[PDB]
């Protein structure tokens, strides 16, 4: 997260850390007792590497009572995601066993009404990804409150040039934004999961290129089918 | 709402006011584009009286652009409820038309994971019900942060004499409590809808009588079947 502050210890019990071979890879959101939502592009270059989910964490390194590592039984990427595209960039991960819920670990329901978030609305994004341009990776969870931009504005030529489809939404990126390592994480508006940080190569914090987020209500039916 | 404070203008887009002949009767929660969730007992003796739902409000009297009154097309009470019990006190109201959404109007999803909120957790309850024992009704929305009580303690003989089941929960009521007119309102924990204020004739702000809330997760199947 660029331009944000450190988040309160475990004020977001739904936050997860998708790891590849023991290192933080992407954020994720516990959406059910044994499922985590993340970004499909996060697993692109996984290979033989092992993928695990960390729960109840604030510090990626220091031992915490609430922390627990879980292996993954199955990684279900959305059928229509592609390595060369930012559409349908969703991924579901089934934990090896139900999570042990507590004050520091609990699922967050996602929006099911397929209506856009109103521009101007401040949404919270949290993550362990890039903190600055030097590439500094933080040890603790950070977060920022960003305003939602109108798609008409976001699709302007000199902006995303009409690439933001109806399944996508934009938020500002002027000196505040989500960067590498924040992909797969949640965009919580008013306490509700409205989006997921979309994976793709982008400079962090350029006002001319607003952040792109996958609208989770646009995929409510798919999420439901996988979790059956 | 005894012992709380005025809520931030329209920071709870899902908050609804259920009215009988143009007067605030109970609270509600916008739960889908055309449905509001409330308490069954609220409409105990309403019958053919004119019922309506007020969305986008903060002040019950002053004009605000976001305010809009809707007529109720269908009132669906939980089929297992009976006038003499606080059990299955849920009611779904179908609005006359899909609610027009915007910054101050938006649905809130309910927790689907049927698990207890840990005791000691602080949850938020909002409403336009009585603010003191003199029965003074406020003009604008109020709210309070309340600690969740464990069911065993709430079930104590001095409290709710074995009345609290697995579909119910409690919160402390020592001079901070929901009250008359607050029924049907939301019990939100960490931004998640976790309960609906139970309607019943009960004393306000008394430590020996904890506030009782209906757990929505244990009714998710009923809700889903009605909204489809
Ligand atoms: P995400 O962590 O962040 C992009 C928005 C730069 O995706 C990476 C893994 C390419
Ligand atoms: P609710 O507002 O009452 C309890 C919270 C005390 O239901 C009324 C309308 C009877």
């Amino acid at each position: 997260i660029l331009g944000g502050r450190e988040a309160e210890a475990h004020a977001r019990p739904y936050m997860a850390s998708v790891q590849l071979n023991g290192a933080h890879l992407c954020g994720g959101v516990l959406v059910a007792e044994q499922w985590v939502l993340s970004a499909a592009h996060c697993l692109e270059d996984a290979a033989d590497g092992k993928v695990q989910v960390l729960l109840g964490a604030h510090s990626l390194s220091q031992p915490e009572p609430s922390k627990r590592l879980y292996d993954v039984l199955r990684a279900v990427p959305h059928p229509d995601s592609q390595p060369d595209t930012i559409d349908h960039d969703l991924l579901l991960l089934q934990l090896s066993e139900k999570a042990t819920l507590g004050p520091a670990v609990r699922p967050l329901p996602w929006q099911r009404v397929d209506r856009d978030v109103a521009p101007g609305t401040l949404c919270d994004v949290a993550g362990w990804g890039i903190v600055n341009h030097a590439g500094r990776r933080p040890d603790s969870l950070q977060h920022v409150l960003l305003p939602v931009l109108d798609r008409a504005t976001c699709n302007r030529r000199t902006h995303h040039d009409g690439a933001i489809t109806e399944r996508l939404m934009c938020a500002e990126s002027n000196r505040r934004d989500s960067c590498k390592g924040d992909s797969g994480g949640p965009l919580v508006c008013g306490g509700v999961l409205e989006g997921v940080v979309t994976s793709g190569s982008r400079v962090c914090g350029n006002r001319k290129k607003p952040g792109i987020y996958t609208r989770v209500a646009s995929y409510a039916a798919w999420i439901d089918s996988v979790l059956a």
